[PDB]
């Protein structure tokens, strides 16, 4: 059970940007406001997932060309092990 505004915070500059065609970057990319906002602990990092998926809520199906390349240039820096199926965001 923990969140973060950081996802949407990182993207925020970039919102009308990211959600265009082509590649943005070059102008600005959540990562670079993410080079400023690093994690504190190893269990901390599962923010990060937790995170990249409350800004699908800003890019639904309308958009699936940018949402497929979205973390192809701008994602969160999560760390976890790689497993067939992971369950993230899910609540009892």
């Amino acid at each position: 059970a923990i969140t973060c505004g950081q996802v949407d915070a990182n993207l925020a500059p970039c919102v009308p940007f990211l959600t265009q065609g082509g590649e943005p970057g070059a102008a600005c990319c959540s990562g670079v406001r993410t080079l400023n906002g690093n994690t504190q602990s190893s269990d901390d990092r599962r923010t990060a997932c937790n995170c990249v998926k409350a800004a699908a809520n800003r890019y639904p199906n309308l958009k699936d060309d940018a949402a497929q390349s979205l973390p192809s240039k701008c994602g969160i820096s999560l760390t976890v092990p790689i497993s067939r199926t992971v369950n993230c965001d899910t609540i009892s």
